[PDB]
């Protein structure tokens, strides 16, 4: 019926399996959170008018050396507000005038394996 | 005027961890909004994000629809929002307006016994 597994000394050969799925199952729902953060428009949200970042349209349209530095610190202070998983972070926004995007590139850590450094990279436009 | 409790580990006190609590609240139900409002399949980066409300699930809308939609959610949030225990989705249709109630009462991971809960309208595009 049942081949019998002798778990009644089992020190050192224990098995977690759990693990990497738990943990990548967070990162995911981490970048997806952070995805969800950035392209709310912030005050679109009646239930919390505080979610979401600061991407009018004329932030495109009129493109300047001051633009990346006001985009880094939106997104950085609603990422904190919002996602306390994240443990490091850095946001660097490459301004492209010629098509009028922006490049955001946002490096970060988890709180629960804060060595690694993860990263995502998005593309904002109109 | 000595207040020395915090020396006794029993008696140890943080009044910032219920405002962080607070916080982990807010973000978690703004992520449930994230997850419950984006379509299944169009979030190119994450394709199995999201939930399968589409025009013709608000449109062929039968007393079926309920289940469909309870099941979907408590998957979608059990895949994409690690941080709630207890889940319990339950959706009323609204047929004349082709609208779906969807009440969400859930735990969070930090302290599984208080029951918070949204409550929301969907409809189609």
């Amino acid at each position: 019926n049942i081949n019998k597994l002798y778990s009644d000394i089992d020190p050192e050969m224990k098995m977690d399996w759990n693990k990497d799925v738990s943990r990548s199952l967070g990162l995911r729902s981490i970048k997806n959170s952070l995805l969800g953060i950035i392209t709310t428009r912030k005050g679109s949200r009646p239930f919390d008018p505080e979610f979401g970042c600061d991407l009018s349209d004329q932030l495109f349209e009129n493109m300047t050396p001051l633009t990346a530095d006001t985009v880094e610190r939106n997104i950085e202070s609603a990422v904190r507000n919002y996602e306390p998983r994240i443990d490091k972070l850095a946001v660097n926004v490459i301004p492209v005038y010629d098509d009028y995007t922006l490049i955001v590139e946002i490096r970060f850590s988890v709180i629960d394996n804060p060595d690694d450094i993860e990263q995502i990279k998005l593309q904002l436009a109109s």
